[PDB]
């Protein structure tokens, strides 16, 4: 999922420019004969072009890599030139090339921004402004957090004057699909990054004890509410608490947002909370399974509504 | 069946212009939560732009609502614009763009426009004039009545020198279609609003009495004859005498054309007319099911030509 | 439509049987050259047994024939069979053996009988007397009359204490169906053949002239009543007095039952009456197209039943 | 849904035994012309034999209802067969048949009996015992309450010591499925009519607070729960309470089993114990909306499972 | 891949009779709620009879479950039946029950029984003994070692006067298939359990050099070679050695078959007989890995052949 | 496969130009009645155009040829454009008009050029400049050698910095695919014309001991391997040969690159080397099934990697 996997650098015009690569140049790729040496450096195709270097060869799909993404469809092209704008505006110097390039991002987000670009309903349609602010903070390389607007996308299946609720299509994805049928995540985005009344924080409160009570709210602290199964929790603690350590073996800042207690579940607050001040994995993952006791009615209102 | 329920107005230009509403901004307010002051107010969905107000929810199929439309079609789309253009073509002031958009229409009439608009063949198709004067009949903003060359549309199954009758559709409607399958309904518009021989009038009857012995000849009085299942005019006499209260609730003039007493089936020519002389419900629908008593020879020569 | 067609006779036990020919035999018969004398006489295809005289190919469908009968179905077979059952309960004589297999039958009242036999809901399925009863009325080898329990059969549409009314299903016959798609014939068979009520006679003029207003009452003088398009009659007209002639010209006797006059068409009673009176062709026709003048109120309680 | 409607009486070796009727001929009786005096009497087709009286046409689907069942299906015959099978085993007296063959029963019960029957996987395939009494029940002949053995059927989705659990397969029913495509019931049936533990009871409520927490639990008196969307309790509760009425109406007792206080929802118990204590509809259906408030930590252990 | 996943003991006319699950039984099983201490007791569906133990749950595929077997389809009965009629042939006694119910036995080599058994071209078509002898070897209920006549099965693609080599048609299998696509696995057998000449082995190793270069040649101890993939027989050692240890830990007396030392793969001979002289995983792992170097001109004479 | 099989010439602005055929011309010409001494001259349709002279009949199939191509495909038309296009560049004159047109080319590799051409992501579809060059080859009007960027194409199968190899997709082919199902070729070219160094001709032999141990390494002599079935290289020879004695007997200049010994099967550098020694057809086909005597360790080391 690093940024290399779809693009490379090209010092034209005295700046740098980002080029998608050909599907059938990675198709090559995938099958040479390389010098060691040689596995970090881009692969000279011949006939189709320039491609990844062979070092990311288990990113691609293949009749014996199934953990990979499908990178001869049109979507890998399509993100690819997704990416490539975003960068392309960004006029990256020699200095950070690598830095950029080297930066795993999430596919399933960048198809999803596709499929909002190419909507000619969606704003991201019609504002190239929005769209590459969209891209940017996917790629890692904004400080603006996600919000409504500038969301992944997705079904919207409940909205409020605060929130905006989205059903992740993840299985229905062409690039990089989740592969578990039984699979299903939300995720729930701030439609302004600010101060929210109770009032309409009861109101997603209430439509996720009802409509979802078999989810975990939780969050990889970047600012959006991530909807999962309880039997999920595990792999996202796990996850994240990857990449808390690895910022802090990259010293990159980690800045966490635990995001409204009220909302957050208890145990998954726990976990996260004893992260941020400096624990171990060990130690945090315990709280996940510790049986803890710590609005209300409103189940009953919802299910008066009902009858 | 409201005109809100496929644009909103935006005072650009210094006038009053009207926007098609795009089907998933509608999709997203059918999922929100709003406060119950804002249930009159247009919502804005965010990332799909404006939407109805969230009080006209049940005009919308669901899965679990079928007594409104699919607005997810083209069609949806097609009808909206047609209404804009006509609407854009008014200038409609401040004082009146609550009344415009307020106006319940028939869905059917306008998609059965749509249908001969992108017709080549049809006049409609090379005459912005006509299409928008039978639009805006077709939305109670003009005060012309629908003659064959402004008819909403169908097939044609006759033709005289004075009428042109057609065969609605609405069993194969995109938008909103007749969902009984039993369903027949036609309609017989005047090719010109000028008084019409004895003789082809005679053409008229002959043709409803041999080929649709089975159907009631009535009228919602706006000028054209309406042919209908006669265990189907209880409904229509329903309808025409609600909208007729209405018009007398609303002070709106109820300008009810009883057309041809020679054409009319007798039974809704009373029902009618009493209605007009101002009546009761009850005391009209007497009318409808008292076996009654009072040209001719028309049947046999049908059946002599047949023959 | 010879009962020649489908088998021939075997003296076998010092009586007389009928076997059923094979499609392939008959299909070998159309290709033989045969010698003149030898039209009238059994063909043996040496492979497939005895096949019809050569004299009834036109009877067959071919590439280059469409006006005879799809010999190469099953129901072909069949109808065959359930032609031989019946004529081998009949143990007919040398005396009779080539009048009665030189008598030219209806294949689609036959086909209609192998459907009624096949259907383990219809009696005649139940039994072998009824069944034997009615293809025995069917291929003029009996007396009685052709009653509601022994019909050729269809869909019934309709029924009184009376009278059975059915849907002739010729389109979708296998052996022989008509060919104009636009063709649509009904009978009516009294359920009994008794004097029958001016109420239950009321019934069945009163659905005959709401439900089949553009139908002509008629009949072929066998007791049943047909119902046919008046844009038909003429051809009816035309078949029935050939009929007439050939049992004038074969001394057969001609018992035409008119049937009542309070049902028929007027100009058909006429006609057909006038055939009896033992008139010509032209004289006899010549009333079909007459517009003449001579129950009431039938259509008025129907149409109030309906609203 | 009155037995009337698969079959007649006839004695017959001086006993009653019943018999299913075929399609076609209640096919014929609803299009026959009945007078007035004959619509309770069993009806004669002629040639498909004897159909149920003209006065239940309305429970028989046609191009005009769907309120009916789909008797042109094998499964009306098979159902039919079933409940045939049920009452001759009753030995039935002329005292006796119109009470029987008068009372209404629930056809998607038969179909699930049916469906039970057949599948050689299921006891009821094993014993003509068990499907006789599991018929009784289901047909109101038995006082026996319907276990889980008993049972009408579906997908067991959960099962535990002492209770079953079932979807209901109404909409992939052939007879009369539900209509709407957002339905979803289930059923609760107890494996044994004895007492039931504590603990065994707390895996039940467990399990429907977890997995069906948008759904209540009710019950129509006769031993087994029934789980339903909360958005339907409305009409549940009217169709119960008129139950309870006609059988007050009809002097017959009304032996209402509230079952479980831990399990029944409470507004439910409430409604359900109101109506039993001899009360109004109106003052019954006062306490389904009425909002109240009286195991407990279950949601919790389940959650942390999962996790 | 324990017996007592397709059948339960029932002492039944003084002797012990084994008989087949009800998919359906085992459904409802795996979704009840079981006490702990009944984990290991066979589970009473009420419905659908006897089932599996719950504690071998993941042992049938689910929709969060595919490391299983698919239980719903038919081989699954039949390889049930299979295990049945050979179990039962053998009287096992009280004291022997429960260790043949929890042997563990391939799946795989079952349903290939299974298709060999309804092949009417195949003897264990038409030989009950040998049939018999084949599964109680396939199910360690037997010492004689599989041959070509007692194999498994699947399609031959080579066979010789001393072997005979099948393709195993796993992929494409109904139980429990492989899931990977890019598997290939070969087994040869031998035809008789007596000598082989030199020459009759050399045509077995010439064919295996020149169609199967990319394969190594193995063995599971059992008496048959099997030709994997050189990228498998990692897994391939892990699983003969745990097994090795099993029997190590159980007692039970491995007889490990170290086949033909000019046939096996030299790694494969030198980790196996490792294996035997009693070592450790990890010193016999090392020897697949140790490039070694110790008939010839054999593909020459094939290739030779080839022009 | 003469060029004068897809286009016609034409001194149109005093040079030389090139006119693809119509198939439709072609398609009359098949059926046209010539003249012996017009055989070979152009052939007029009249209303398609020109045609290719009737001596070349046999070079398209028909219902009984099916030795030719299939000129009425698209891939006809595409090949004769390529062609042309090449030619034209050239600017022939009076002089070699003739030559250049009887000149016998490679379809398929003609049919696979166009396949890079209109493929996007190659080279050849940005470049007219080579695309020229590669034709120019592939229609023997120059004198540089095929290199991988000048490739005819296929899939590209492995790759190294030195060598290329494709499979040739003949199968496949629209115009003139190869028949024989059981068809399988590859083809090796240099990605440079420079000499090579020990490791990366290594890297080559090891890929086709491995991965093709049943394809001899053979080459046609004009600087590129190709890779063909053992069972195959008695044609090649024969063609080959062929090939050097037409040119021998045409005083063209025989120049045939044996390419590298290491690489090359031995037989086949001993047939051909003995070829160019200028020797008989006899005596070189002897060499090729001569079971002959005198890299290592490659496949040893493929092995283990592998492992």
């Amino acid at each position: 999922a690093e940024l290399a996997c779809f693009c490379y650098p090209h010092l034209e015009n005295d700046s740098y420019k980002f080029i998608p690569f050909n599907n059938l140049a990675i198709k090559a790729m995938l099958t040479a004969k390389v010098d060691k040496k040689d596995m970090d450096k881009f692969y000279d195709s011949i006939i189709y072009g320039i491609a990844p270097p062979p070092q990311f060869k288990k990113r691609y799909n293949t009749n014996d890599n199934s953990r990979g993404m499908n990178f001869e469809t049109i979507m890998f092209t399509k993100v690819a030139m997704l990416i490539c704008e975003a960068l392309n505006s960004l006029k990256v110097t020699q200095a950070n090339v690598s830095n950029v390039l080297s930066r795993v991002v999430s596919i399933r987000h960048l198809e999803n921004l596709v499929i909002r670009k190419e909507n000619p309903q969606d704003i991201l349609f019609h504002s190239k402004d929005l769209l590459l602010k969209s891209t940017l903070i996917a790629i890692g390389q904004s400080k603006e957090i996600e919000t409504t607007i500038t969301a992944e996308g997705g079904e919207i299946v409940f909205q409020n004057a605060a929130f905006t609720m989205w059903k992740l299509t993840y299985l229905e994805h062409q690039l990089m699909p989740i592969l578990d049928q039984n699979f299903i995540e939300y995720k729930v985005t701030l439609n302004e990054d600010k101060p929210i009344s109770d009032v309409h924080v009861k109101e997603l409160v209430a439509e996720l004890r009802w409509q979802y009570n078999k989810f975990a709210v939780i969050t990889h602290g970047k600012g959006a509410y991530r909807i999962v199964k309880y039997s999920s929790v595990a792999n996202h603690a796990d996850r994240v608490y990857a990449t808390f350590k690895s910022n802090v073996k990259t010293g990159v800042n980690n800045d966490f947002n635990l995001l409204d207690q009220r909302i957050i579940w208890q145990n998954w607050y726990a976990f996260t909370s004893s992260m941020k001040q400096g624990n171990t994995l060990d130690v945090c993952k315990r709280l996940l399974f510790q049986k803890m006791k710590p609005f209300k009615g409103l189940s009953t209102d919802r299910k008066m509504d009902e009858v």
